[PDB]
């Protein structure tokens, strides 16, 4: 494909920024896009007592939390100054990333670190790991409960 | 130097792992090693509101953290399964942590993203970021206070 065509280093950057555009772009139609069959989304740290999901589990999560908050025009971008961390050997890709979304109750933007890791050929994503702000992340989860 | 004999690889896994030998056999005659004198340590997220710090700002901070909360016998290990992620171009290294240690108040044991950014020659480390669990920090920074 025209992914195969170019370096493993620029190719492993495209497949792992794809998530991002995704996000970004979201619709019931098309879905979640750019991940193996096999895919799992995996939130660290452990305490924060999210499990690990399919890409299924996450549209269905997804879905819901745009329509519960009236979610829409998610922006995701780089921290200022951070890099692409590119593992060719590992098909691993680290980013640092602030993501923003309009809502009813305001504004979600919230830092992360996003660790993805490709198939063999670096087209695909089998695994996105993302470490949250814990104590960020249980105040959104208790302003959507009731609200 | 030894060092520079290893593939770049090896060298900046050894000096990025070297963070977390030094802080095991930390002590006050040897300080902190393997860094530069311009390094800086960074604690993610911004949300945490910690200022970024110089070794001695380093030094200081854990000499007085274990003094007032009495810590000691601390082990760093990756998570399991994960793995440390290497860029050697850009001169950096990723890894997926838990760090414990005994102290008069029990356990202190939190999981971490380290960034690790090395000089030129991958012998010392210039910049060493960490995206804590902001929710288990602020309760051992609230439970520091005043106990
Ligand atoms: C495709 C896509 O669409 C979405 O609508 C959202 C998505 C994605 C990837 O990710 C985020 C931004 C968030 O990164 C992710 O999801 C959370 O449940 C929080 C909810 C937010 C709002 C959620 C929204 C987690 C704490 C585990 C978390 O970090
Ligand atoms: C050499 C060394 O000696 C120490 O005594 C400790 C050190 C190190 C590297 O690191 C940790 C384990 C911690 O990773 C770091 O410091 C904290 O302020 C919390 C205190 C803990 C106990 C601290 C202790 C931060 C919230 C920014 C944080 O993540
Ligand atoms: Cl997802
Ligand atoms: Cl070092
Ligand atoms: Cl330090
Ligand atoms: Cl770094």
């Amino acid at each position: 494909t025209d992914l195969m065509a170019l370096p493993l280093r620029e190719r492993l950057i495209q497949t792992a920024d794809h998530y991002f555009r995704n996000m970004e772009s979201f619709d019931l139609e098309t879905g979640l896009t750019g991940r193996t069959a096999d895919c799992i989304l995996k939130v660290l740290p452990a305490s924060f007592g999210m499990p690990d999901r399919t890409n299924e589990e996450c549209m269905a999560a997804h879905i819901a939390t745009r329509a519960d908050m009236t979610m829409k025009n998610f922006k995701a971008w780089r921290v200022p100054g951070s890099i692409p961390i590119v593992d060719e050997a590992n098909r691993k890709v680290v980013f640092h990333m602030e993501i923003y979304a309009e809502m009813g109750d305001g504004v979600y933007h919230n830092e992360f670190i996003f660790i993805m890791t490709t198939n063999d050929e670096g087209t695909l994503l089998k695994e996105v790991a993302e470490y949250v702000d814990t104590a960020a992340e249980k105040k959104f989860a208790a302003e959507r409960m009731a609200r």
